[PDB]
């Protein structure tokens, strides 16, 4: 029916799929998170048969990923000795240039990013030249090319190339702590609960996963990108004290409609509640909280570890912006890095909003 599933059922389904049953300890409070999220989906998300099927798939997927990481850590205990030095974290709203920046900073040969297939299947990153011959990479690469050929994007989910860089929610979902959920469904009870949580345990797990995935590239600086960093800066800094954080900026009133339209099209047919004006209301709340929380938390840290990028200064000149980011953080921009780097309608009214409402809610953000 329209029910998603129970906590026990999800664990059982995850184990049924891969045969693993060690979900690790509950030090990241993933069980409570999952329960709160399930209660939200089944009590207020207004999910359809399709919506329930999709979220059941996504939640089982999060637990399967959790199982894979737990097993990987046992297979590679030496991951604990991997030091993560001065990692770069990119964050900001969708449609503000985070993806472009992520790809640019992650293009530096001396840097490393979260490749999609590794986020889907946590394990030490094999040498690049071996991927096309790797059973798991080919396996995942096949799924993409397949689902892609099926429906050329639009109307529903959206996958990514196996070799492309993924966002941190792909790792944080293992702890069921993510702001992705409230941006794809009407789950205010979960959004509220999450706003009161200490993200530190989830970021500690995030780090353990970076240690594992980066086991063969210990000398490379990690580059991450994800919307959660706006909401969990304290946890981020507690886990990565020497982090270099870059925030993208763009007047929200110029992208709110686009943000809602993206959510609408991605989740089309999944719910009778998360549509139109409700998407607008939820987005206004989620992102104003994210930007406000980032500003509030950022004040207590050394400004030398932060950089603000304007979408307009970025688009005009990508390499110049990146060069200034490196300069600001005292990083050397190599020649190889530069080369690698050089390589109907919708409206606010559709979502029950006015430009005045957006400028007001995001005043100073």
């Amino acid at each position: 029916r329209k029910d998603v599933a129970t906590v026990d059922e999800l664990h059982a389904s995850a184990t049924k799929l891969v045969g693993l049953d060690d979900f690790g300890t509950d030090d990241d409070n993933y069980r409570e998170a999952l329960g709160v999220l399930l209660d939200a989906y089944q009590g207020e998300a207004g999910l359809t048969v399709l919506g329930s099927k999709m979220n059941r798939f996504f939640l089982r997927g999060a637990l399967v990923a959790r199982l894979l990481s737990q097993s990987a850590w046992k297979q590679y205990p030496e991951h604990v000795d991997v030091a993560i030095k001065r990692p770069i974290f990119v964050t900001g709203l969708v449609r503000t240039g985070t993806t472009a920046l992520h790809r640019l900073l992650g293009a530096d040969p001396a840097h490393q990013g979260l490749h999609m297939w590794l986020a889907e299947y946590p394990q030490p990153r094999p040498p690049r030249e071996t991927w096309e011959s790797n059973p798991l990479y080919r396996q995942l690469d096949a799924d993409f090319t397949q689902h892609h050929a099926e429906n050329p994007g639009y109307t529903g989910l959206h996958f990514m190339a196996a070799y492309e860089l993924e966002e941190c929610w792909q790792l944080l979902r293992q702890s069921l702590h993510s702001v992705s959920y409230e941006a794809l469904a009407h789950v205010p009870s979960y959004a509220d609960w999450l706003s009161r949580q200490d993200w530190t345990p989830s970021y500690c797990r995030h780090r353990r996963n970076l240690q594992l995935i980066g086991l063969n590239d210990a000398e490379k600086r990690w580059v991450l990108k994800n919307p959660s960093h706006l909401f969990a800066l304290d946890a981020l800094m507690a886990t990565y004290p020497d982090a270099l954080v870059v925030q993208t900026h763009r007047p929200v009133e110029t992208i709110m409609a686009s943000m809602c339209s993206l959510a609408q099209h991605t989740t089309e047919g999944w719910s009778t509640k998360f549509v139109g004006a409700q998407i607008g209301a939820d987005a206004m709340d989620t992102w104003s909280r994210g930007l406000e929380r980032f500003n509030a938390a950022r004040a207590k840290y050394d400004s030398a570890q932060f950089y603000d990028v304007d979408y307009h200064d970025l688009i005009a000149d990508p390499l110049g912006t990146v060069a200034d980011i490196y300069r600001h953080f005292g990083l050397t921009l190599s020649d190889e890095a530069r080369q690698a780097m050089t390589t109907h309608s919708y409206s606010l009214a559709d979502y029950g909003l006015t430009v005045e409402m957006v400028k007001e809610r995001f005043a100073g953000l």
